[PDB]
């Protein structure tokens, strides 16, 4: 047998952003159910056996920064998260309230100082920035966030590192999304440029999206409520029950994978191929895929 | 007013791929109706405003590299390409026929020789690279297609270069992927590394995905006619009737971004907003976006 291209991660993590749950049991905006969506998802990912290292929530994860909507959010995704062996890491959007998420998801003391957090996976680095702006929905990073930031960043990670936050410092094809945009990213891009960062994990667009910044490449998952339709008449907007779902990173030795997850479902199209039939096709093929350097 | 943190692109592509076309009327492998998929994301491109500079299919145009799918394909997307006043670029994937594309789909004599090629879209170079094998599903770029592509790439082009083939050289997350990746990356990095490709745009694997591959960006588009269920059993797979879209592609001074477009529609969430009612609001909150340098 000979080996595939590439062997197996070293790290697998779950990138899921923009869960705008709300307390009791009504439609997000009368128009979808936040909670049954975000269920179906977590259910579908559960039962495709999937063993990330870790699952990264980039934000919005209350729309109203609700205690209830917090309560329920971690009654919901810390089982997942514990049946799966996954570290869980969650990240501020504008629509959080940084005092009721360190209350009622982390159970910390509230405080409205910038949910700003570093933590080691193995080798691996994951950085949580805050770009919020309490009262308001565009992003910012203070000065002083960026100084905490370029310290963190003075040395690099065995592993490099991955930088999780909310409003990505990327163009967006959405003329609306100006209004709420990161500003000043030059000042970002001074501290990023040349670091081992490795992936910039990020959300608030509604829509699947990639690029780099300063030479680092940027993932926007789209998110798990509602996402925006990208066949609207040019200069509009409109966000859709549809076309939900999360993302998937993949950390290989010399690349980060990024993969859209859509919700599951749709009737099958050609031959359903079994994870045991894969193992013998694969072999038939003349093929071995080599392990993981974590394995 | 204050400039919004990026311009508006330099170029504008759509990323289509994988559209299996079938001679005739049946669905194809039974199950889906690749006509009708590809014609309805077509007509909400249309209706959508959008004005790209190109438009580039990613190869598995034809599913059995049938002159009728060719010639049915030619009449879809011509008048398409033409009412958006839109470059056409076409790619080979494993499933195409070179002789039978060159005939139907180029008007050009048949040859069995790679279909490589370049174009300019103004100051932006656009490379097709041809990385299927006759006869074969897996990738493979022959060492006199690497010798061409390095000749060509010993100068830059001033808005870089687009790479466009099939085979993606990246991981995928589906572990039957391996039997028929392009192989032999490694070559293909030793030409590609520290050229002026900005992107390169692949397609095959039938789930939006993206990487880096030498440093280059690669953003893998999904299939119009159906796609990978990444919610499937870990180890095995499982194409749906579900998910399908293309990718949109803007090229800005300082970067590339990458979006997934999937079908339109879904009901409502949220306000919608026309392009008149944004270009209100964007003003009213102090913004404007500066035009485009190819305005
Ligand atoms: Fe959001
Ligand atoms: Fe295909
Ligand atoms: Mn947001
Ligand atoms: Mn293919």
């Amino acid at each position: 047998l000979r080996a595939a291209e590439h062997p197996r991660p070293d790290y697998v993590l779950l990138h899921i952003s923009d869960t705008h749950l709300i307390g009791g049991d009504r439609r997000l905006y009368g128009a979808v159910d936040a909670d049954d969506r975000l269920g179906e998802l977590l259910e579908q990912l559960n039962q495709s056996g999937l063993r990330p290292d870790a699952i990264v929530f980039t934000g919005d994860l209350a729309d109203k920064g609700e205690p209830a909507a917090y309560r329920k959010l971690r009654g919901l995704v810390e089982p997942f998260a514990a049946q799966l062996g996954a570290e869980l890491v969650w990240v501020m959007g504008n629509h959080d309230d940084r005092a009721e998420l360190r209350k009622f998801l982390l159970d910390e003391a509230p405080s409205m100082a910038p949910l700003d957090r570093v933590c080691m996976i193995d080798g691996l680095r994951i950085i949580v920035l805050d770009t919020s702006v309490p009262g308001h929905h565009h992003g910012e990073i203070r000065a002083s966030q960026l100084g905490w930031l370029a310290e963190e960043l003075a040395t690099p990670a065995p592993d490099g590192t991955i930088l999780a936050l909310h409003h990505p410092p990327i163009p967006s094809v959405l003329d609306m999304a100006v209004t709420v945009e990161l500003r000043d990213q030059a000042a970002l891009g001074r501290v990023l440029r040349g670091t081992d960062v490795r992936a910039i994990l990020a959300g608030h667009l509604h829509y699947s999206t990639n690029a780099t910044f300063v030479g680092i490449p940027v993932s926007v998952a789209s998110a798990t409520c509602y996402t925006q339709d990208l066949t609207v008449a040019a200069g509009g907007t409109r966000g859709r029950d549809g076309a939900q779902g999360c993302n998937l990173v993949h950390v290989y030795p010399d690349t980060v994978v990024h993969s859209v997850i859509p919700l599951g479902g749709g009737e099958t199209v050609g031959t359903f191929v079994s994870p045991g039939q894969a193992r013998r096709k694969i072999a038939e093929s003349g093929i071995f895929i080599e392990p993981s350097r974590r394995d």
